[PDB]
């Protein structure tokens, strides 16, 4: 028995539209009221209001923030998240945003792997709003996966989705196209953000970066206006193939190379003039710090499925926020 959804067409002015997988068969909804209501025998998922707002693009840098959590790769692991945010107290009981006036950074990954993408997604898009009416913030960052998904490359799909792309009739990447609330949101998102004195992004930030002389502003953009180019077309131009590939932002794993050194780190760190740098993709045990801590792994294998851990950044110290609720200082 298998539940899935909800798919949620937004068009431009007409009403939106909502497909559901239950029970492996489907269901389509009129949206009445921006308010996503599950189907009759629909099992438990997620009904959310949809929002206006948290589409819009928001900046990439920001100055003054007291508190921000950062966590990332969560990889369809819903259950997961849902249990290290109500342990950290970063959602109440009710799985609702309680950070306050935080800052919560996810450094993407969000898809892939997981059985849960759905309820990732939704659970975010509700926490992006919630946050906001807060005067908090949340900061999806695009990791590797969105690119990839969003582009047409399927391999790390959970299979269960096949039900999905069969009776909604089109591919994966179109289940999350341009016309689709969920892609829609993903495509105001940026990749590369500054909050106070930290740089945050899913991979990491090569020398290649200062090579070509980029800027967050720059580099977002880009990003933003060509995740649905064709591969073809990203290879074809050099700046591009950059950033979405190998040796850029969302796909550097360099930082966790035997040969790097804190030398290197130094050079990048001052080149956006920040004291530190965190980052996903890297799949380590718990969150950690790499030379002297200017470098904080926060991808704690939540894809795993088994527990996951965060980082908090308040008071000028760096947190780290076991799965078990309880915190080790870092710095
Ligand atoms: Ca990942
Ligand atoms: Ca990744």
């Amino acid at each position: 028995t298998e539940f899935d959804g909800p798919y949620v067409i937004t068009p431009i002015s007409g009403q939106s539209t909502a497909y559901w997988i239950c029970d492996n068969r489907l269901k389509t909804t009129s949206i009445e009221k921006l308010q996503v209501n599950r189907p009759e025998h629909c099992g438990d998922l997620p009904e959310t209001k949809l929002s206006s707002e948290i589409k819009q693009i928001m900046p990439d840098t920001y100055l003054g923030i007291k508190k921000v959590v950062a966590l990332s790769d969560v990889h369809g692991q819903y259950d997961v998240l849902l249990t290290l945010l109500k342990k950290q107290k970063i959602i109440d009981s009710d799985g609702n945003w309680a950070f306050g006036e935080g800052h919560m950074v996810m450094t993407g990954d969000i898809f892939d792997r997981g059985h849960q993408v759905n309820e990732v997604l939704w659970f975010m898009y509700q926490l992006d709003q919630q946050a906001r009416d807060a005067g908090g913030m949340v900061h999806l960052l695009m990791g590797n996966h969105e690119q990839m998904v969003l582009g047409g490359d399927l391999r790390y799909v959970h299979q269960r989705y096949d039900i999905a792309t069969t009776l909604i009739n089109r591919p994966y990447n179109k289940l999350y196209g341009a016309d689709t609330e969920i892609g829609q949101w993903l495509r105001s998102k940026n990749t590369i953000i500054k909050i106070n004195d930290v740089l945050y992004m899913h991979g990491g930030i090569s020398s290649e970066w200062i090579s070509r002389e980029l800027t967050l502003d720059k580099a977002n953009a880009l990003y933003r206006a060509n995740v649905d180019a064709s591969k073809k077309s990203l290879k074809a131009d050099d700046l591009l193939n950059f950033l979405f590939f190998g040796n850029g932002p969302t796909w550097y794993r360099g930082y966790f190379s035997e040969t790097f050194t804190e030398a290197e780190l130094d050079t990048i760190l001052q080149h956006f003039n920040v004291n530190h740098i965190v980052v996903g993709h890297t799949s380590q045990e718990r969150v950690l710090g790499l030379f002297h801590n200017k470098v904080i792994a926060v991808d704690s294998s939540i894809k795993v499925g088994k527990s996951g851990e965060l980082l908090l950044l308040e008071n000028n110290r760096l947190i780290r926020g076991l799965y078990d609720g309880t915190r080790e200082t870092l710095q």
